């Protein structure tokens, strides 16, 4: 702006500023306006440039507060409740976004009690811009941890801050700038994208609003028409199958969990209805009951008797619905589920809870359900996600903050690049260098999360695009002032959004203690350093062994070894100190070792004694 003093949304009441450094305050005014600032009983002045931009440095201030900052020129603004602490930018895709509410079943006591005015959070609006690097955002405010705010905070960011605040005893500010499903190249500026012509040219393409409008309108009409035709052809809607009294005794049966592709319906999309009678004891009546219905591909509405109780519109959230008192009746009760499936295999994910819960008591809902096809629809092609295109997230969600002094970044991203791992080390290195060039800071620690275990286990040695993504992450640790949290032990085979985010936060906090704070503590997880061939044995040396390596719950697992024919076989591995000796009787001249090299390497059990799991790795470049 240029009519009067205006501050960025980030520079606002309740904010955290970075401690112990000359610290930037910035905003807009009239051109050449002289701005008077009073902070900690000292006067500052600065003059705006000819475009009405102004900036200065307040004196280095130690942790604590509160402080006011009074700003005056043609108008006046007071910032209240400002504190000094460590300010962290928190970014990535879905696993950085995932809120405390989504992981609540692991952390109910934490959520109920959360109250810490020194942990403060700033949610950045999730949007893009292809035409320019933005200087502000549309809205946002700093919030403190309270029982009323905690549920919507990023779980990883919250546990990271909880750890650091507990140890360092200073305020922690968290700026959450994340976007589900986003690939790394969405988060890189035009300058960084010059190294990636394919992505540079794509960003340029999307400067055309008419292109955007035509894509979005086409996608919207396809989706709307699909849902409308579905509803108009669904025999369950036409014939009121949601009714508790509908006689479904003639329907066929399938087990839940499971997918209807295994029934005579086969691999059809559209809608399928499910019914079950449940026996409810008298002592469960007139009380609130919880219904867990696992995870469903893609969407569901659930009815209990004649009452709609809830719906979920996409495949990723767990189904956790409440059944208020008064809906269940003595004995004879029906649950009805209408499942909508746009694409892929519709149904109920395995290894998830399907039950009613009251107190510590449960009624298991796994087993036989009656089912019938509602409407067979052709698969619905997914939208073009314009918000995943190169550059747009840098421009609208990172560029606004490049004047903010930070302690560092935490980053959890890569699932959306796991299909193209060969470029990822270079792409992610480019991102880190790109941001550092915008902040221009004496140091800028960049801490990131290696992808978790996911998908099915595998009995024999094999290659894996997820393992290749994880390895690209591990190799990025060559970049200065970086650290990594390993998560191969705390993911879930059947869920890309695992609930254990406290261990993620704690592992990032360990990295921060070492990298950002220069503490004399183990840096995190054991990392492959070097190999030596000696006869039938390869000796692996590790960094970050702390007080020693160990194998949990058995001998060293998930090591494989290969000779020059590149055929890996499960190897024996023995720990000697900070080294692991890997060998197979079946291979006389080994040239390569792999550890935990799978989508889901259950059995990879190497830790340091400080509790941090070794990174998976490979010695080869095949
Ligand atoms: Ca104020
Ligand atoms: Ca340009
Ligand atoms: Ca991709
Ligand atoms: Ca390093």
């Amino acid at each position: 702006s240029s009519a009067q003093i205006k501050l960025p949304k980030l520079v606002s009441d309740g904010m955290v500023l970075q401690r112990d450094t000359p610290v930037n305050l910035w905003g807009w005014s009239k051109p050449q306006e002289v701005i008077s600032i009073v902070f900690a009983e000292k006067n500052y002045t600065t003059r705006a440039d000819s475009e009405g931009n102004w900036k200065l440095k307040l004196d280095a201030t130690p942790a604590g507060g509160p402080y006011t900052i009074a700003l005056s020129a043609s108008n006046t603004i007071t910032l209240n409740d400002v504190v000094f602490g460590d300010v962290w930018l928190c970014s990535g895709q879905s696993n950085m976004e995932l809120p405390m509410s989504r992981v609540s079943p692991l952390y109910e006591d934490e959520i109920a009690s959360a109250n810490n005015a020194e942990i403060r959070y700033f949610e950045v609006p999730k949007t893009y811009d292809f035409k320019e690097e933005k200087q502000d955002i549309t809205f946002g405010k700093w919030e403190k941890v309270t029982p009323e705010t905690i549920e919507n905070f990023s779980a990883v960011a919250y546990f990271f801050a909880k750890n650091l605040n507990a140890e360092l005893q200073v305020p922690i500010g968290l700026i959450n700038s994340s976007l589900g499903g986003s690939p790394a190249e969405a988060w890189i500026s035009e300058e960084g994208l010059k190294k990636f012509p394919e992505y540079y040219t794509e960003a340029e393409r999307f400067k055309d609003n008419d292109l955007i409008d035509s894509i979005e309108q086409s996608d919207q009409t396809r989706r709307d028409t699909w849902y409308k035709t579905l509803n108009d052809t669904d025999q369950g809607i036409i014939n009121n199958w949601k009714s508790a009294d509908f006689d479904f005794s003639g329907w066929k049966i399938m087990n839940i969990p499971g997918y209807w592709a295994a029934t005579e319906i086969g691999d059809k999309n559209g809608s399928v209805w499910f019914k079950k009678q449940v026996e409810i004891p008298k002592k469960w009546l007139n009380r609130p009951i919880k219904l867990l219905m696992g995870r469903i591909v893609d969407a569901d509405s659930i009815f209990v008797n004649d009452t709609f109780i809830g719906n979920t519109t996409y495949q990723y959230p767990p189904r956790r619905y409440e059944i208020p008192a008064g809906i269940l009746r003595d004995g004879k009760n029906t649950i009805t589920v209408r499942v909508l499936n746009e694409s892929g295999k519709g149904g109920f994910v395995e290894e998830k809870p399907y039950k009613l819960v009251m107190d510590e008591q449960e009624i298991d809902l796994r087993g036989k359900w009656h089912y019938k096809l509602g409407s067979e629809m052709p698969f619905l092609q997914g939208q073009t996600f314009i918000r995943w295109k190169p550059e747009g997230l840098y421009n609208a969600m990172i560029a606004p903050f490049t004047s903010m002094n930070l302690k560092g970044v935490i980053w959890y991203q890569g699932e959306s690049n796991a299909d193209t791992p060969a470029e990822y080390q270079e792409l992610f290195t480019t991102l880190i260098e790109d941001w550092r060039s915008k902040w221009n800071a004496p140091e800028f620690p960049f801490l990131f999360v290696q992808l978790a275990n996911f998908m099915a286990t595998k009995e024999e040695p094999g290659d894996s695009n997820w393992a290749r993504l994880r390895d690209a992450q591990r190799r990025t640790l060559a970049v200065p002032h970086t650290g990594m949290a390993v998560t191969i032990d705390i993911g879930e085979g059947n869920d890309i959004h695992p609930l254990n985010k406290k261990d993620v936060g704690d592992r990032l906090a360990q990295a921060a203690k070492h990298v950002a704070h220069g503490k004399n503590v183990v840096a995190g997880s054991p990392l492959y350093d070097s190999m030596e061939i000696e006869g039938d044995t390869i000796i692996i040396r590790f960094k970050n062994t702390g007080s020693g390596l160990m194998a949990k719950n058995g001998k060293p697992g998930y090591f494989a070894i290969a000779g020059e024919d590149q055929k890996f076989i499960w190897a024996d591995a023995v720990i000697k100190d900070d080294k692991i000796l890997v060998s197979s009787p079946a291979i006389k001249n080994p040239v390569a070792v792999r550890y935990g090299w799978a989508d889901n390497p259950e059995g990879a059990n190497i830790y340091n004694k400080e509790g941090f799991p070794a990174s998976p790795f490979r010695t080869d470049n095949w």
